[PDB]
């Protein structure tokens, strides 16, 4: 019998021809580096699927240009790049430094202070810190987290109502304004704070497809977002960033009352020793595999490929190993957003996307997911699974899906089947979002021009000859065509002429 | 957890509402007390789908009245009755006897003979059969096997070149023209017999619905019969009689080439024991399940309701359980055509069918199917058995199938859904045909006088409706609609 | 291969049968197979137990059963379990002038409880003993006489002791036959007096097993067991399901009895025949889960007590109840008074090896196996973990120690694919077994052969049994197994 | 609940660590481990095997390794394997004048294979060791240099010694470093003079096992064996595969070998870094299958050779390790030329016991068992069922009585939920079983501590040791296993 990965293993051999669709998604962080059309065009060619604004940084008019050069790269190369604005949050950190930083030294006392004065003259004596309420939330005893959490001070007393006595526990150099974390105080920040609003509201304007929410902890604070992004904004996606342990132990209602999840890894290490953030992102990756939401592997991918033309050993494992996890998206930050290999790093993630999934038992997927589903089932999902299953059982080279908002397409991909899925669409917004789910490809029906198409049948051909021309059927190969959402719920087993 | 059958068991309440829509269909053989419209309007009221006509007996004329009526009276209820042709076949039996009978001592002596002069005139001491090449086709102390094999006679030696000496081995009494065994002798007799010829010929003409051919052996048998009904009969369906041991062994060439399976227990009888008869049928009826094609449990079915107002605490076991391996279809023989009770014969087979049925595992029969299917299976097939997928993962109270040879709706009725599976028809054939497929109704759909219906929403329709009728589906119920050769599935939510 | 349905494929009919009956034979003693020469000849057809029905005959005449039995077996050198069925709660009319009645059908007719009407009864009136009938009974109920084909319907009281009655069903009736009340409080004792004594006879006697009849409550066979003293703490009781009122209860009276019968024909008296079928399958089920025995019981072969040869379905009903899952399989008529005792158990034996040899044996160790609490109790795993053993190796035999039976009856639970060979000190479990599946017991006398410290040599015993019985040749496998404690060999038999 | 899938919608970080590790640690002893002093840090924070590299050094050096290794781990009161690395067939470039090359881009540069360029070469002409170079290699080939990351190409014969070859990467290349030549028939033997006579002193020394190098060929494995010859025929052969001809012949090369080292490094070279990771896991889940030892091997922890702390992907890939189903992680440079040599073990250990505290156990043993060919031998099954008793038992602990350690090995295979403890009187068996995951040693001197025949103070040994580490409690089920015969038995823990 063929039951499990294990069995899998034994037939494999990495001299084989290596399966060619790549089912994982690539997310680029834009910065200096990428922002022009031209570098950006790129990124889309060595194979980004998303570009990402880091609100954390930047004003309106620099995401703007981004906006505008992603668009225009986009349309230039005829392709779909959904972009993404990423929260700046509830985020803590510290002022400047004078000269480049600091060279905090082991045994050393040193001072925190909450006064701005000393946020643009910062010192490795004395620096700021912009968390307003820092004194009036610490005791002595605390420790002060700071630049991913490589730097620990401890809270020794109160110099005086805005500053903070500190001894220096590790010790390392550290860069201007980095990232605080305060373990054991309760940070009273809003998870959408003033700015974040107004980035929002940005956002919605400017027709962003989704929103990398950052720092959610509640159930109630994806709430927030929702609600900063206005009904004028009910159809862009929130895809919660995981990054404090707070946010693990409330993952389930977190993704029940959410779009997605992104696995920031960076982040929860700061207080969750790494070797338990290896095991957060099993979990996490495959809550959402059950629950069947879009699940992004965060920060430290490629990392020495900001640097260096080639990636180390272990930093391959790690891209292989979250496709293998579950995951649908991987993510570049610095590596394309200053990196000095933008493309460089793109396509040899591609590649190692390409790999590990070709690799990766698909079927289990698909009958382990099915195995946890409540039955009895909404039609839709089952109309879903059924066609997957169908997938399977007629060893069928492709499906196509006639999905609007996206919920079928997304609901396919879901019980994963061992061929691409082809998503036509008559929303543009839906290619776009579509880019953060596994195997699926998009391709627009343009309800404008082509007609109404009231048969059905224009769309799905379009699908099919879109599946033709990419290599995944050939006159004779199966194809299994869904629609779901009276009439709704519908598949055909075609042979593709 | 719930894997299989003893699973389900610790859960089933004999108490519990009795699940409505028996699965199974019944077949019944009109004879002298069933023949008339008047019955024949009792028996499908009682639970009949299949009229049976055994050409062993009787002249044209007289099958044309059964036709006829059959008809006559289904036509009057308003529904569509199957007839099956049943071939007379490679038998031989006996003549008659004086009086009643013979009485067959055991250590006596007799004389059996091949000629006709004695067909009429037969006695205990010596007595005619019908085979002609008797004499030249058996040896002295090979045993003859009479009425049932229940009378073994040893041949002892040839009196002449007609008639052979014979010792009596078993006693029993034999009455006028019995069936007669001649175990290990080559039985040359042509599987379709020039009189089996004219008969099937005679099928044709008056539109029987299959042929149960008895006596198959052979993959190329089938064939015989298939060329005997001609090119204006390649639409009458073939069920394959198993009826002996020949049989048995070439089951799997036989039904890869044959429409169905009777397994027919009292022929198989004759020279296999009971208890491995007993085996054969469970095999048979499994062999024919993942094959997708009809089986027919076959005979001594109620037997003791020839006669009795109510049968025996065995005959029901025996009844149940041919639904419990896996029957398409349960028949009456003598209860039926000579019987004293044909009415309450079937009441009570409807009953006990219901019963069981409503006690079966039907997930388990799906799951142990769909896991024996050589992968990739052509679309159609997937299409199928992933659309009672669908039924299990929504409870989804009800299926159309919308199939016009019967083809879809026969092959969605391999994969055992947990409802009532409701196939539409614009070929009236289909709807008899389909009476030997297990839980199956069919709606007619005249594409004459309702329009052609392109669209084919208007044939789903009525067969929603059919069922919304019957009970099965409600507003807020979900129904699985299907239609193959193509292939499309629905999920409707019916209003 | 998942299941039986892909298993059925690939059986031959035509293929040898395996040699080894799993099932046990249970015959009732009665006028025709009482004595020593046809006991012989009933053990040899295949008998495993002797049922005594004490609802007929005096101790008397019970004693010489037993003594009978007992004196059969030894000279064969077999060991065979002797049953004390139960009378009970059993409400039976009185008899008639003349054989029988002849009840009409519109006929109104007279139903007594006073004692005069006993030995003179007619069909215009006649006697039942259950004393307070016409205290219990509304107008309008029915009677169920004679396994309840007689249908009478109450239509006054005559008197305090006399009942008004339309007859139903018309069917003539013999002497003394069973009443039944649907719908009423027969507030008859589970144990009732004449039951104490009877328990008490056979604690004395040294019966191993009870067939406790009519069977409602968990608490009913408490009553059982409190009647059988201290003294009989050890022999079996076997639960009789008798009703649809110990339907229902079974879940609770299994967790509480030691084994369970299925007597269909008195379920069948007001559960519809085919609903009987279904029952069957649901309590053997119920106890194959649970481990306890379960024997498929009463009107079985049924035409064989006045005929040589069974019909075709009484035939698909012994072959069914093999494959339901039964234990055993019973003879009461056919044997007790029957015409052809010996060759009745003969097909019985012949049946049931051929359904058991049809009968897919994995599916089985698999089912139960995967419908277990974890964490299971060691002894519990020790043996499931041994039938593992057993499939894994297509090791032709099992050797259980077991003392009291319990160790062999937990590997009986789990239905390996071979022969389990029981060795014991204690004569009673070789006897006591005789109801549980797929068992042969071998007796190693603590007495003559020593005590045995090291273990090693009652299972040379156990292989040696195997070995003769042709299970196990040199070269084959045998796992060998002692739970209680909790040891398990697999053996490379020399 | 069927697989990972499902197990790792249950899991969370917060719930306490399993404090048990299975996954073993190889240590390279290098200049800066090789002290007592530095031996016993290792042990201490968690080495179980000292590798000992026999590319570089003389047999003085590893007899100082092997003394030393011995001296802190009886100091310690513990059993630590010693495990001897071939060179094998290495090509290898000689030594630079300064410190190494810096190879520009597409110059012309000479490569000879005469001896006298060995202690003094350039950027531009330098030595090579394989002496059939130029015999084997044609105008258009590549020449790799150093784990792949220089290549040349071959332009043409200068003489009958040196090549004419332009550089088509551009990076500086260290003192002798690996040659590797793709598309050439590298004639070396697998086990050269200078290995025949290493393995001699390996055999002399009492090593516990060869980690074999450039193994291609099932019958190579065969030459190893012939040199280590009939003194040293109870000494283990770890096959290292580290070519692509290695990779497809790793199915005959198992079934012949006693283990597999996945050498990522020299996999690397020529075989694309992706596809290295699923090579990985293919070779893994085959040793696992097949009940043998496999050891995840090269540039493990890679940045903690020079730094205090290790990367985020450096975890991940060790991680990884576990949950793909190494036996084994090794750290090679690390421990051996090392600057934190011991934080580097302290951390793996770390990380191999979270990965595996969350690493669906009773998935690797359905996936093993329903793979394993039926009728299994006898031990097979013993073991597998034990196993299955560890899980219908929730048993804390197993306890293996092996002496050659196949028992022991061969349970390991199935992967309870629990820590194995083996029992042995053989010393080397203690060692050799350094190498399979989730097992412990108990030595049982069966010189001062008498034979033992019935087995029992060995078993009560097994149970100590279990109970003094907090596995099993007074109450608590234990799995009592010996194979080869063939005994099973479940204690409950006094």
């Amino acid at each position: 019998s063929h039951m499990s990965q294990l069995a899998h293993n034994l037939t494999l051999s990495i001299f084989d021809p290596v399966a060619n669709y790549r089912a994982a998604r690539i997310i680029c962080t834009i910065g200096p580096s990428t922002q022009s059309v031209e570098a950006l065009k790129g990124l889309i060619q060595s194979g980004m699927s998303v570009a990402r604004m880091n609100f954390s940084h930047g004003s309106h008019e620099y995401h703007q240009t981004t906006i505008n050069n992603v668009r225009q790269a986009a349309a230039e190369l005829g392709v779909n790049i959904a972009i993404a604005l990423d929260t700046k949050g509830p985020e803590i950190r510290t002022g400047q430094f004078v000269g480049g930083d600091a060279v905090m030294e082991r045994g050393a006392t040193c001072y925190v202070t909450t006064d701005p004065a000393f946020a643009d003259k910062g010192t490795k004596d004395k620096f700021y810190i912009d968390y307003q309420n820092l004194s009036k939330v610490v005791r002595p005893g605390n420790y002060i987290y700071i630049d991913d959490g490589i730097l620990i001070l401890q809270v020794q007393s109160h110099e005086d109502e805005q500053t903070l006595e500190c001894t220096v526990t590790n010790s390392h150099t550290i860069s201007d304004r980095r990232g605080v974390n305060l373990p054991g105080c309760d940070v009273d920040l809003p998870a959408v704070s003033a700015k974040d609003r107004v980035d929002l509201q940005f956002g919605v304007e400017q027709g962003v497809d989704m929103i990398f929410a950052s720092f959610i902890r509640s159930a109630e604070q994806v709430g927030d977002v929702r609600k900063a992004l206005g009904p004028k904004g009910r159809d862009i996606m929130i895809i919660c960033k995981i990054e404090n342990h707070q946010g693990v132990q409330n993952i389930d209602s977190i993704i029940e009352e959410s779009d997605g999840i992104m696995v920031a890894r960076g982040d929860l290490g700061v207080e969750i020793p790494a070797e338990k953030v290896v095991v957060a992102q099993k979990i996490l990756i495959s809550k959402c595999n059950v629950a069947g939401k879009p699940v992004i592997c965060a920060t430290q991918m490629l990392e020495s490929m900001t640097y260096n033309p080639r990636p180390t050993r272990a930093e391959v494992s790690d891209v292989a190993n979250a496709v293998f996890n579950g995951a649908d998206c991987v993510m570049l930050s610095g590596e394309t957003a200053k990196g000095k290999y933008p493309n460089e790093v793109v396509q040899y993630m591609a590649r190692i996307c390409l790999e590990a999934q070709s690799a990766l038992n698909e079927y289990v997927f698909f009958n382990s997911i099915k195995k946890l589903q409540h039955i009895p089932m909404s039609a839709d999902e089952a109309v879903c699974s059924s066609a997957v299953n169908s997938v399977y059982e007629t060893k069928a080279k492709a499906m196509v899906v006639l999905s609007n908002t996206g919920r079928s397409a997304r609901l396919v991909a879901k019980y994963r089947p061992n061929c691409p899925i082809v998503c036509v669409t008559t929303r543009l917004q839906t290619c776009r979002q579509l880019n953060i789910t596994q195997g699926v490809e998009s391709v627009f029906f343009d309800a404008d021009k082509l007609g109404h198409d009231w048969g059905k049948e224009h769309r799905v051909a379009a699908g099919v000859e879109f599946a033709k021309s990419k290599g995944y059927v050939q006159t004779g190969d199966y194809c299994v065509v869904i629609h779901a959402d009276g009439y709704a719920n519908q598949t055909r087993i075609l042979l593709v002429e």
